């Protein structure tokens, strides 16, 4: 998968900004001999597995030409430290992003950003390509509000992740992003997607609010399994929310295809007065006044 990716040569690369970091690695802002990137390097005294999982990503990447997946510029293998070179997203996270904007977007703003995922995410499925990690973190966001998925590779995607955790009987995932049969049972596909989908929906309507709050890992699965599932966002479409619950039916089959959610917020978008319709909020307080 490599012989596709363009060598860079490291003369035209400049790292200015530190915007991400590790115990093995940085990733950049940078420029590319003249347009902005995001540089992410490789120290030496890596291993095999390091090297192997660090240009799979590339690797990865490099097999997709989609507008909503984060595009390969090149690598740096050649010589050390070695690094992977990408489109610079200029607004970064979208969990992080939405917390800082909260409140800045129209309701058809935020619905258009989950058509843009959830084009990605038809892609990536029809290419075969289960992600296992959805969510508002590992979406990226540039200055079309453009969102684009991100984060590739094999076991070092969930190893990578802190939101992932080690279960009860070894497994380690992001409990609350993840479907009911990849936790119990290991099933990752693109039906398990589907479920992180909704959970990325709720993500964006609220704004980043954190799924299932302060609940623990064992009480959402609890929870979910007893038939509970997230609450309405405030300000949300009632056609919305109706998607997202289809997204989390305990019966994968039961769930819509990546190939049915394009197509209902491509019409909703295209109806933009069908947004208007908004589901009933729950309120969590009561103010009375006279
Ligand atoms: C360079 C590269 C190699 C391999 C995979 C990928 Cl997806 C990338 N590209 C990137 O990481 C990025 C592309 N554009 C980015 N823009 C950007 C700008 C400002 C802040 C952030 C940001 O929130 N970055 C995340 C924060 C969590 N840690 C990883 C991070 F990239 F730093 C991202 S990061």
């Amino acid at each position: 998968v490599l012989k596709f990716t363009t060598e860079i040569h490291p003369s035209c690369v400049t790292r200015q900004k530190v915007i991400g970091a590790g115990e093995f690695g940085e990733v950049y802002k940078g420029m590319l001999k003249e347009v902005p990137v995001a540089i992410k390097t490789l120290k030496a005294g890596y291993t095999e597995k390091q090297r192997v999982d660090f240009l799979g990503e590339a690797g990865i990447m490099g097999q997709f030409s989609h507008h909503n997946i984060i595009r390969l510029e090149g690598v740096i293998s050649k010589y050390k430290p070695m690094m992977i070179i990408t489109e610079y997203m200029e607004n970064g996270a979208l969990d992080k992003f939405l917390r800082e904007k909260d409140g800045e977007f129209s309701v058809l703003q935020l619905v258009g950003m989950l058509r843009g995922i959830a084009a990605g995410m038809k892609y990536l499925a029809n290419m075969n390509y289960v992600h296992r990690d959805l969510a508002a973190r590992n979406i990226l966001v540039n200055s079309n509000l453009v969102c684009k998925v991100s984060d590739f590779g094999l076991s070092r995607v969930l190893e990578d992740d802190p939101e992932a955790t080690y279960t009860t009987s070894g497994g380690k995932i992001p409990i609350r992003w993840t479907a009911p049969e990849a936790i119990s049972y290991r099933k990752f596909t693109s039906a398990s997607d589907v479920w992180s989908f909704g959970i990325v929906m709720w993500e964006v309507m609220t704004y980043g609010e954190r799924p299932y709050w302060e609940l623990s890992n064992h009480e959402v699965m609890k929870a979910i399994n007893d038939g509970f599932r997230l609450p309405t966002p405030m300000d949300c479409p009632s056609a919305i929310y109706q998607l997202m619950m289809q997204c989390w039916q305990q019966e994968r089959a039961r769930r819509p295809k990546f190939a049915d959610i394009v197509s209902i917020l491509d019409k909703l978008i295209r109806a933009p007065d069908s947004l208007k319709t908004l589901a009933d909020f729950d309120p969590r307080v009561s103010i009375r006044l006279p």
